[PDB]
């Protein structure tokens, strides 16, 4: 709910378990 400024999981989910941050970008 607050454990993290913006940052528990939310797009984490995406780019922090590695995913779209390598990719969504060829």
């Amino acid at each position: 709910g607050r454990r993290k400024r913006k940052w528990l999981r939310r797009i984490g989910k995406g780019v922090k378990i590695i995913g779209g941050a390598a990719l969504d970008h060829l």
